[PDB]
């Protein structure tokens, strides 16, 4: 019957959750050091009603499926985009939030429009295929040179440097800081639309079967909705839609 990856999560009564720990809003250290976030305070409650522990592992973003296939981690979080490609890498639970790559200038620079990118340096996060997203805007292939960083704060300090004319970044993650740091200007078109997923080893059926059933309950029984409005203000969970 079942693949064996339930039953190695419960035997070792542990789920280990790949985290980058500097997302805002999803997986971020609080005051205290802690990891906090959206994703933590599902992936917490989700472990305890399965009865296993929790093991939030700060990763490498661009190591991630490396320690999953190698098994250092069983899933990824911290605001994981479903993209095509990565349906030939993972298998991917049932996406928990939507979300737009935008683009953020200076705002004291006139941008307006996709097109004012054309011949700058526009700087992603690596291993995000927000080099993707950008070489899809028409207006943008084979004229943009695109810089790739490591966490989100070097971001936004090359667009305080001039390093890069403008940054890729996620809508959702990005709920405070843009709402609250209006010396940034957003460029009207986002580049892309999307969707939030967890991201697991393909052969691991029966775990991700096991851990969407307890999403389900923890979505239609308000927890996630109340987590959601916790930490966005609203309730964003899209975990109600069937793809
Ligand atoms: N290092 C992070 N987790 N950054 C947050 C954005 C991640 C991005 N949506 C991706 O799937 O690659």
């Amino acid at each position: 019957i079942e693949d064996p990856s339930w039953s190695k999560v419960q035997v070792k009564s542990a789920l280990v959750i790949g985290v980058s720990d500097f997302v805002p809003i999803l997986s971020f250290r609080n005051e205290k050091n802690e990891i906090v976030g959206y994703d933590i305070d599902i992936f917490t409650e989700l472990c305890r009603r399965l009865g296993i522990h929790p093991i939030f592992y700060p990763i490498q973003w661009a190591q991630k499926e490396i320690l999953l296939n190698t098994g250092v981690i069983d899933c990824i979080a911290s605001g994981f985009s479903v993209t095509e490609e990565r349906k030939q890498h993972y298998r991917m639970c049932t996406p928990y939030l939507q979300n737009a790559k935008i683009v953020v200038t200076l705002a004291g620079r006139g941008y307006q429009t996709l097109a004012q990118l054309q011949n700058r340096t526009i700087a992603v996060e690596a291993d995000t295929a927000g080099d993707e997203a950008l070489l899809n805007v028409e207006a943008l292939k084979d004229h943009v040179i695109i810089k790739a960083m490591a966490t989100i704060d070097q971001l936004y300090e090359a667009l305080d440097s001039g390093t890069c004319d403008a940054i890729v970044v996620d809508l959702i993650y990005s709920l405070d800081t843009l709402d609250k740091n209006p010396q940034y200007s957003i460029i009207n078109e986002a580049i892309s639309t999307e969707y939030y997923t967890f991201a697991f080893r393909q052969a691991d059926a029966s775990l991700v079967a096991k851990i969407e059933s307890v999403l389900a309950e923890m979505n239609e029984d308000e927890t996630i909705p109340n987590f959601s409005r916790k930490w966005f203000g609203s309730n964003l969970s899209i975990l109600n839609v069937r793809f």
